[PDB]
């Protein structure tokens, strides 16, 4: 609800861009401001969403301002200092216990998101932000959607297909279980420390090849239904990988909820946290 006056706004630098908008670091206190580059109508929804989302593992809304240069509003948020895990992990040697802590927190955050009856549709390492080495936050909701009252699923080249479940690439339906498939891929990223050479796009394209023209997704869909999966990350515990494969069930109903995962991650964490 707070109003930011674009007059006390000093642009420090760019923090990122993707899908619809761009995010820049601003001085006012330091804030991260997101701006919109049909897309317009969703932007009104996204903002409202973030305004009504309050959780220790979801980026904090702080207000809006007059984006004079683009017929709408900008979305002011808190500045998460250490950036996303995709940015951070490649540069910092993090232990397994810590990574599992991040994982548990992502689930806590996702569990809360779903209980608000929202799907995310873009859960990846690039969208998880590091506040400090013991705190992580979901930092973007550009694709987030409200799940229709009387349905269990919600119905683009900018889609993160390498993070998506088969029912998304195939039936174009997005279930809460779909986000869980995404979490599994996000868990994989963490365990590989977001190394570029091991990324979902890179590894999935090694399997599919690049002489597939307009059929990248169709090939992707059918290798997933042959039961093929992302490899086990080196130094990834056996049971953890099993936890990954369980999130990657072809049958979405065989997938654990984020509810179910919190208890399990909590225990696997305490284990290796010793
Ligand atoms: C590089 N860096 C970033 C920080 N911290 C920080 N504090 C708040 C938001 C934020 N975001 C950037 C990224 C990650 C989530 C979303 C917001 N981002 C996007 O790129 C969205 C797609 C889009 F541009 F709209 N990043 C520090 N260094």
């Amino acid at each position: 609800p707070t109003v930011f006056h674009k007059r006390y706004l000093k642009k420090i630098r760019d923090l990122g861009e993707g899908h619809f908008g761009k995010v820049s670091l601003y001085c006012y206190e330091m804030v991260a401001v997101k701006a919109l580059k049909q897309h317009r109508s969703g932007w009104k929804q996204e903002i409202d969403i973030l305004r009504t989302l309050y959780h220790e593992h979801i980026i904090k809304y702080k207000g809006c301002c007059e984006d004079a240069g683009a017929a709408s509003l900008q979305l002011v948020m808190e500045y998460v200092p250490l950036g996303s895990l995709r940015d951070y992990l490649p540069r910092h040697s993090i232990g397994l216990a810590q990574l599992l802590l991040f994982a548990q927190q992502i689930c806590e955050g996702m569990a809360y998101l779903h209980s608000q009856h929202y799907i995310h549709r873009d859960l990846a390492a690039r969208n998880v932000l590091l506040d400090n080495d013991r705190l992580v936050k979901i930092g973007d909701f550009g694709l987030a959607k409200a799940v229709p009252e009387g349905h269990e699923y919600y119905r683009d080249g900018d889609s993160p297909v390498f993070w998506y479940a088969p029912e998304c690439l195939k039936e174009y339906k997005f279930y809460y279980a779909s986000d869980v498939w995404s979490f599994g891929v996000t868990l994989y990223e963490l365990l590989t420390h977001c190394d570029s050479s091991q990324s979902p796009p890179t590894k999935f394209l090694e399997l599919i090849g690049i002489a597939q023209g307009q059929m990248t997704v169709l090939r992707l869909t059918e290798l997933l239904e042959r039961g093929e999966r992302l490899p086990r990350p080196d130094k990834c515990p056996a049971e953890v990988y099993h936890l990954m494969k369980n999130c990657w069930e072809t049958e979405a109903s065989f997938r654990p909820t984020f509810e179910n995962l919190i208890p399990i991650l909590k225990t696997v964490h305490e284990k290796y946290q010793g």
